[PDB]
């Protein structure tokens, strides 16, 4: 059911865990470096887990997709055919940006963080800067030992701070991927849908140097030896059984003010969806003409289609459950309860009023700020502004540089500058520049930016067309020229005639002022959010309820049971799909073109010892009332005993309004059953040596 | 499961009956005039049943629709509002044509029927004439007792004959009908559909004279006092429970030869569906520009549209289960098994080959036969041919008149000629004449009819115009003129210069010849069909299977269990719907506009003591694997103890092939739960006097 629990609080919900069917102790699963949770690793946007003592890792197929594609050629197309490395020497590099993060140490630093913050006083901007300086020093000390990357997380609006130290593994290799018509069966048609029949898995192996320390790719590297790895369930997973997921959910907003919900539902989501559908259409149209565009902008357009449809999907969800009235009523209950407290309820009511004040301030400039951020996020302007800003930060001592522009960030910046070549074509980027400038000049007069108005020299189509002609002269389209600017001094930026640079130099004082205004507001938030969130927690507790923090990229556990749902009277989604359902969907055409070996194996009922008699077949995917969101792709599903029964890979469409509210009736995770992994690797695209490594050989 | 069993054979399926959960003895339910099967009555078209010892009858709302309409005005709309009679003196006549038939006596006449047929020797036409004569005198002698109507039914190709003598009750009155948004909730949108939420029921009362004998409506009549009547269940109906239906299915063709079925699927269905769509388009377009056309041809066009959709639906459903291949393989198994026997198998193989040959004969003239039938069934041509044929049959004595033209048929004939006024406009009939003459002039020369060619005088567009212009002069438009011809003698027909009667005189010798050809073939089928069906039954017995005759309007029992179905992997239709499901569909516009007392009672959860806790609500409708077809509307559904738990009113769209096949996975009957009858009558449109009469209220 609902809840993204921090592992440290699982002992306080022993009652619900046990009732749902947990057989390990709460204490055992609260150990973030223990068995099983110490097997869970972060890939940087997806979850994965160790599944052998020789560093084999399992995750979703769409999580490995970049690595599979990276190693594919026209005549050896691994996306379509699959990949298998029968020995560890056959494994292929997932590329210099691939990472496995293994948790080494967690520290609660809440006391020192709150002291660093209090020492700043009444000044909001200085509160933000104190916390920045606190965080930077923490990270720098923690990372002084090579091989580790550290992160500071704020929980519950700044009620709690914890510091995570992770081993940063940098040699990650592909070991297995099923054919793409397994890993992505149903493609975009089945996305967010149940019934689901998708074998969404792939395997990596993690490598380090012979000295046991992380290293970049080298033939001299050997597999990492994890301290904990998951084992396949020996018990067949059935309807009603306990399941739990561990992983790194990104962001939820379950505790937001009602007017914060309203502003999102009424403005943010429709504005963004509209813009993204506009951009999607121009890219789709242009890509039909020019296959270079289509290739290079495909990941980009897919990103847009995702968010755009998630937001149409949340919008729709909000209507179905009347999210607006639900928030207003809940907040009315909380505010009435606080009035009923003393004197001692006042600080939280003042905090509430302040948060509404901050929201009003952000709203006054919201068109200006979004349109300017997205204009500047086009490829050449994003690059020029980012490179000029780095040049400005390089004049400061490293400890004072902005996050994102410190020494420790340089490789990721250099990496981004190269990677841009894979997703940039001038004629397309000009069309996006154009769109955004057209949106800009449509802004009301009080939403404008003086620097941009001066640079344009007017507020009409003619000024737009002049600006595009001016900008077309940039050289920042070559990787080689971007890397020159990466190394360049700010005087060089400020003397340049490159028109993308001159735009950056012209706007940057403005960007810094808007940044400083964001940070002032954030400093106020830092004072008021935690006070309000604590009162929410006390209110919930007075009503008998447990509380969990909104997602914030750190490790969480969610639990529940395997179960379908009923979207209307007279019908039910059943909790499992089966092999024969995969074959009923076959059309012989992408995306419903299963490998022949799969069709043959199902026609023959080669169940390979894996069938569950209760469903009459080998299960494919299953539903459960777990609570996940972006970031949880590739999370292991564990049973009551902490054994692997699945990977998370999606949710139902009704789930996506989850971010704001959690609808217990309808919200379900979709997982791929561990038996289906085993079945594919036995009967369809075989990997007997991996199954042997995981002690599930025939 | 599959089977439309005659009651006499139930003892021989004691095993399967008991296994499905029947608790009465098969012997008890085998008695057609017994408890409970004697309570089941025929309305003509529809099934109903007695539910009190004072003649109360329950059937479907759509079975009672004609009576509700008859008793409605513009100002008092019983269709919309419902009807309730608080005392029996309030009940209103269903009109002079309304009938309840109650079985009085059944006699097996197989021996005498087969003797009459055998006396004709090897003369095929004389075999047909011998059965006709046997039937006509058996029915006349049975019916010489006033008050009774008799039918002779042939079973299994003529392997068995039974005579049914029914009490013919003629004073039938409406006692209760729920409001139309209950009786037909979801209208044509929810036709054939599950989930379903329709309260498809209504009540009549049957009346007889004070002497106990049938009589037409009179205020001196009293309620009929049935020998047997049904009681409401007292055990709550749940999923998996035994249910059985008793009713009068019209016709099935489950044992059609492979080639017969192939001809129907490949030629008959697509060809009729084509003509029907063309006629539909012609009436749609004409009705726009008229409104008399539009109103008078609505039902006709509906009926075409229905058959058209059902034929297309059956073709798709045939492909979905490979009906043709299953039939070919079972037929092959039969022929194999006969072939292995000696001489012993030869008669049945010979009869098979004879049935193939008769199919070939009818195939040779299929185009001509269909075109000529449908040309002659246009309204004026239909009227003229029928009336002239009647005049020919008159002037034989009644005992020799072809059935459909005897004295006992003259009320249905008179009926037809008046009713025609409801559905005839000359401008439209002309177009339908035109369509069919244009079909006709496409016939090959060897498919032509000389007498039609002569009358046409030509074979091109101008011939057809002359003919239509000619036919337009008829006077058979007017109901009064048709009634003249209905009483005129053969000689008046043959002098008349009414152009439609002239057409009929010209074509009638040909029609008669063709009738004689059909009867010759029917005579050959008399001899070959039962011999093949007997071999079919013998083969089946060798396989451990029981065989039921095709439906033929006699009383049949089907049995099985309440269960849903899964049309695809990952989902299920559940066996019941609930009250809350009704309200979730509310839009309040027709046809999703429930009465307000319904919305209010569901919102208050006034379940009236009727809720089944296993579903959390009062049941509305439910699914089961019973085998029904047209004729079964209104059939009572009984539980393991022979107590009433619902009425059959529809099937899922997978039932649309009930003539040809049963699919045990998908075919389901849809019934209204007797608890929903009761709930409506308690909480929504109250009828406390009927509930008390049925011993389920005070
Ligand atoms: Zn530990
Ligand atoms: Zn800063
Ligand atoms: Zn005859």
């Amino acid at each position: 059911g609902e809840g993204m629990w921090v592992p440290q609080q699982l002992p306080e919900i022993a009652g619900p865990l046990k009732k749902a069917g947990l057989k390990l102790s709460p204490q055992q699963i609260s150990d973030l470096t223990g068995d099983p949770m110490g097997a869970v690793v972060a890939l940087g946007g997806c979850t994965a887990s160790f599944v052998s003592p020789n560093g084999l890792v399992v995750t979703n197929h769409h999580c490995a997709y970049g690595a599979i594609q990276l190693n594919s050629t026209a005549e050896n197309n691994l996306i379509k055919n699959g990949f298998n490395a029968p020995t560890t020497a056959d494994e292929v590099s997932a590329g210099p940006n691939a990472r496995v993060f293994v948790l080494d140490e967690i520290t609660d630093v809440t006391k020192d963080a709150k002291a660093a913050i209090a020492a700043a006083g009444d000044d909001a901007l200085a509160r933000t800067k104190a916390l920045e300086a606190f965080e930077k020093k923490l990270i720098a000390d923690c990372e002084a030992e090579a091989g580790f990357r550290c992160r500071l997380y704020s929980f519950s609006g700044g009620n709690t701070y914890r510091l995570f130290k992770n081993l940063e593994i940098k040699d990650v290799r592909l070991a297995y991927a099923p054919p793409g018509s397994v890993g992505k069966f149903g493609g975009d048609i089945d996305n967010w849908m149940w019934p689901r029949h998708t074998g969404d898995f792939a395997f990596y192996r993690a490598y380090v140097g012979k000295d046991g320390k992380p290293a970049a790719f080298s033939k001299d590297n050997v597999p990492y030896q994890p301290k904990h790895w998951l084992k396949f369930a020996d018990q067949p997973l059935g309807a009603g059984d306990f399941v739990m997921v561990a992983g790194y959910p990104g962001s939820t907003n379950r505790y937001a003010l009602a007017a914060e919900f309203d502003n999102t539902a009424q403005w943010t989501y429709p504005t963004i969806a509209r813009h993204y559908k506009n951009q999607i259409a121009m890219v789709e149209a242009a890509g039909k003409q020019n296959a270079d565009i289509q290739v290079k902008y495909a990941a980009t357009m897919a990103g847009w289609n995702n968010t755009s449809k998630n937001y149409d999907g949340q919008l729709e969800g909000f209507k179905r459950i009347d999210a607006a009235g639900q928030k207003l009523r809940e907040e009315a209950a909380v505010l009435g309860w606080l009035k009923g407290q003393g004197a001692k309820g006042q600080p939280a009511l003042d905090a509430h009023a302040k948060l509404l004040d901050l929201l009003e301030q952000s709203k006054a400039t919201r068109d200006r700020d979004l349109t300017l951020a997205l204009f500047n996020n086009t490829a050449m302007l994003g690059s020029a502004t980012q490179l000029y800003r780095l040049s400005i930060e390089r004049e400061k001592p490293n400890a004072e540089r902005e996050s994102g522009y410190q020494e420790r960030d340089l490789p990721a910046i250099e990496g981004g500058l190269k990677q841009l070549e894979r997703r940039y074509v001038a004629a397309m980027d000009r069309q996006l520049q154009e769109y955004w400038l057209n949106e800009y000049i449509k802004l009301p007069a009080d939403q404008r930016v003086a620097a941009v108005d001066a640079w344009l020299g007017g507020n009409d189509a003619a000024a737009v067309k002049r600006a595009l002609d001016r900008l077309a002269g940039t050289k920042l389209g070559s990787t080689e020229e971007r890397l020159k600017w990466f190394a360049a001094d700010r005087k060089a930026f400020e003397a340049s005639n490159d028109p993308a640079i001159q735009y950056a130099v012209a706007v940057m004082p403005t960007l810094l002022k808007l940044e400083q205004e964001r940070k002032t507001r954030a400093g106020e938030n830092l004072a008021a959010r935690p006070v309000y969130l604590q009162a929410l927690a006390d209110y919930k507790k007075s009503q008998g309820e447990f509380v969990y923090p909104d997602a914030n990229l750190s490790l969480r556990i969610t639990f529940g049971n395997v179960m379908g749902y009923a979207p209307k009277d007279g019908m039910e989604y059943t909790p499992f799909t089966t092999l024969e359902g995969v074959v009923a969907k076959e059309t012989g055409q992408d995306p419903f073109d299963s490998p022949k070996a799969l069709l043959d194996a199902v026609a023959a009922k080669r169940y390979g010892g894996l069938e569950d008699k209760r469903i009459g077949s080998v299960p494919v995917n299953y539903l459960s009332d777990l609570d996940i969101t972006g970031g949880n792709s590739g999370s292991p599903v564990l049973d009551a005993h902490g054994k692997l029964v699945g990977l998370a890979f999606d949710g139902n469409w009704e789930s996506v309004s989850s971010n704001w509210v959690f609808d217990p009736k309808m919200t379900r995770m979709i997982a791929v059953d561990g038996r289906y992994l085993r079945w594919i690797m036995q009967e369809v695209y075989p990997a007997p040596q991996l199954l042997k490594e995981m002690n599930v050989g025939k």
